[PDB]
C-alpha cells in the first residue's frame, strides 16, 4: 500500500532521452538501457513520455503525478528475471503505441480504449517469476492447487489482474480515478479481459473469434471493440519477431535463458522437461526462431492484417526479412 516519494518521481523526470524517438517502429530499448547507468529510470521515462504524448491521460482527468505514481507502483512489482521483467512490459507499451498510431488501429477504438490499452501493457505480467502456467500445475505448487480448485487454469494471468486491482484501489496511483459509472466499469473490465486473453493456451480460439467478428458486417459493435483490444495486447506480446533483426535476436536470447532456468528447476523437481526448456539439447537459436515464425507469428500477423488491420503490413514484411536472415545463418554455418 506504500506511497511513491518525490525523490522516486524526480529520478524519472531528470531523464531526457536525447537521440531517441519513442514513437518510431525502429526504436531500440536495448540501446536506451545501455545509454545510462540507471536503466530502470530510463524505462519508466519511456513509458511516461509515451502516455503524455498520446494526449489521453489529460482527457480522462489523470494528472501527470498520478500517471508517474502508477508507472512506479507497476515497476516495483517486476522481478529480476531474464525476459518477464519491467523492460518487456515497457516494450509492449511502446509497440502497442506504434500499432495504434503508425498502423492506424486507433481508428477502430474510442480514445478511452486507446488509453486502457497503453495502461494495460504496464500491468499485464505483474510479479512474473520466470515460470509458465504449466510449471505451477505439473509441480502442484500452492498457486497451481488454488487455480485447479478455483476452476481457472490461467494461473499467472489471474495473479497479474489481482495486483493491477490492488494498485488502482489507491487514488494516488489510480489512472482511472477521473472516470465514473459505465466508463469506469468499461476501463476495468476491458483491462482484465485483455490480460486474461494473453494466456497462450487460448491463442487459437482468440484469433478465430477476432477473424469471425471482422468478417461479419453485423457483428455486435461492443464485442468487436473488445476483441480488437485483446488481439492488439496479444500482438504486442508476440511482437519480438516484428523488430530490426538485432533487437529480435536480443529478445530471443533473453527468453531462451528464462526457459532454460525453468527446465533446470523442473529437473530438480523430477517433472517432465520439454525439449526447448532443456539446456542439454543445445537447440540452435536460428531453427527455434524459424519455427516460432512459421507456426505462431507469421500466420497471426498475416491473418489480422488481411482481415482488418491493413496499416500493420510492415509487421508481415519484417517477419519475412527476419526469416530470410535466419536462413542465411543456417546456409553459412
Ligand atoms: C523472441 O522469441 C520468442 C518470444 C516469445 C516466445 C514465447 N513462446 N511462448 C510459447 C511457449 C511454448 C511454445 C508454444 C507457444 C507459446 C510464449 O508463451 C512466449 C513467451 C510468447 C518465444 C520466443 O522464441 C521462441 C523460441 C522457440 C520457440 O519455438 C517454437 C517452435 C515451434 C512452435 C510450434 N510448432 N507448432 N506449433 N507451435 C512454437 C514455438
Ligand atoms: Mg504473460
Ligand atoms: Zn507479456
Amino acid at each position: 500500500v506504500t506511497a511513491i516519494t518525490k525523490v522516486e518521481r524526480e529520478a524519472v523526470l531528470v531523464c531526457e532521452l536525447p537521440s531517441f524517438d519513442v514513437t518510431d517502429v525502429e526504436f531500440d530499448l536495448f540501446r536506451a538501457r545501455e545509454s545510462t547507468d540507471k536503466p530502470l529510470d530510463v524505462a519508466a521515462a519511456i513509458a511516461y513520455r509515451l502516455l503524455l504524448g498520446s494526449g489521453l491521460p489529460q482527457k480522462f482527468g489523470c494528472s501527470d503525478e498520478v500517471l508517474l505514481n502508477f508507472i512506479l507502483q507497476c515497476r516495483k512489482k517486476y522481478r529480476n528475471v531474464p525476459y518477464h521483467n519491467f523492460y518487456h512490459v515497457v516494450d509492449v507499451c511502446q509497440t502497442i503505441h506504434t500499432f495504434l498510431y503508425r498502423g492506424n488501429v486507433y481508428e477502430k477504438l474510442t480514445e478511452l480504449e486507446c488509453f486502457v490499452l497503453l495502461i494495460t501493457a504496464l500491468v499485464h505480467d505483474l510479479d512474473h517469476m520466470g515460470l509458465n502456467n504449466s510449471f505451477y500445475l505439473k509441480t502442484e505448487s500452492p498457486l497451481g492447487i488454488l487455480s485447479s480448485a478455483s476452476g481457472n487454469t490461467s494461473v499467472l494471468e489471474v495473479h497479474h489482474c489481482n495486483l493491477a486491482v490492488e494498485i488502482l484501489s489507491d487514488p494516488e496511483s489510480d489512472v482511472f480515478d477521473g472516470l465514473e459509472g459505465a466508463e469506469r466499469t468499461l476501463a476495468f473490465r476491458s483491462m482484465i479481459d485483455c490480460v486474461l486473453a494473453t494466456d497462450m493456451a487460448k491463442h487459437g480460439s482468440a484469433l478465430e473469434a477476432f477473424l469471425a467478428s471482422a468478417a461479419d458486417q453485423s457483428s455486435d459493435e461492443a464485442a468487436f471493440h473488445r476483441m480488437t483490444m485483446e488481439i492488439i495486447l496479444k500482438a504486442g506480446d508476440i511482437s519480438n519477431v516484428t523488430k530490426p533483426f538485432d533487437i529480435s535476436r536480443q529478445w530471443a536470447m533473453a527468453v531462451t535463458e528464462e526457459f532454460y532456468r525453468q527446465g533446470d528447476m523442473e529437473k530438480e523437481r523430477g517433472v517432465e522437461v520439454l525439449p526447448m526448456f532443456d539446456r542439454s539439447k543445445n537447440m540452435e537459436l536460428a531453427k527455434g526462431q524459424i519455427g516460432f515464425i512459421d507456426f505462431v507469428a507469421a500466420p497471426f500477423f498475416q491473418k489480422i492484417v488481411d482481415a482488418c488491420l491493413q496499416g500493420m503490413q510492415w509487421t508481415v514484411d519484417r517477419i519475412k526479412s527476419n526469416r530470410a536472415q535466419w536462413e542465411r545463418v543456417l546456409e553459412t554455418r
